């Protein structure tokens, strides 16, 4: 049990970038201007502190968004190509035992629908494609794989649980239960009551269910 919640990253000008988007994805893309990237997480109420999504190396997304963010002048196409095919080779047993956090950027924004931020979008090793929808959002805070990645590439730290004692957050991650904050009308709760909280908030707006 935990949450999938719909990510999603916006696009302006729909019509121009339909060249690299697959056929039954174009109807939400030009009448929504979104593609949606479905997130499983047991840490719902860590929402609020996303800084960046990542999609396993053989998620169908990657290259979608990676030809769209090579469009935009972000991107590097060949080198998300050559870790794509490189992570292939690679069982189960030898990504999760990886001392090192190897990814590569896509070129896209994600919006949080928790905040409306827009955060970066990777594909990195740590994250297998098997496991819930082959994507996750990151809270380098909270997520102590997260936080290592995004030390490894500059990525930014927001603290959303705030722990009862004292904690360095450059330093390493809390990832235990504490009170939000910087988490809009759900700052003061608890962690355990916010995640049904946020959940049930985000199903309410189509862009979040139970599991």
């Amino acid at each position: 049990e935990g949450a999938l919640i719909r990510f999603y990253v916006e696009i302006e000008e729909p019509e121009k970038f339909l060249n690299c988007v697959p056929e039954e994805l174009k109807e939400t893309l030009l009448k929504e201007k979104r593609i949606y990237i479905d997130v499983f997480t047991t840490r719902p109420d860590t929402v609020f502190g996303a800084t960046f999504v990542v999609l396993a190396p053989e998620h169908p997304l990657v290259p979608v968004l990676a030809c769209i963010g090579e469009r935009l002048g972000n991107a590097c196409y060949s080198d998300v190509e050559n870790f794509v095919e490189k992570m292939k080779k690679m069982s189960t047993r030898e990504r999760t035992m990886e001392e090192d956090k190897e990814g590569v950027f896509l070129g896209v924004y994600a919006t949080n629908p928790a905040n409306g931020e827009k955060i970066p979008v990777w594909s990195a090793n740590y994250v297998l494609y098997e496991y819930g929808t082959g994507a996750i959002m990151c809270v380098p805070a909270h997520d102590q794989r997260d936080w290592e990645f995004a030390k490894k590439y500059d990525l930014p730290i927001k603290v959303v649980v705030k722990p009862e004692g004292a904690w360095d957050f450059e330093k390493g991650a809390y990832e235990g239960k504490g009170t939000l904050v910087n988490s809009d009308g759900f700052d003061g709760l608890d962690s355990e009551t916010a995640k049904r909280k946020i959940t049930e908030w985000l199903q309410d707006r189509g862009l979040g269910e139970k599991k």
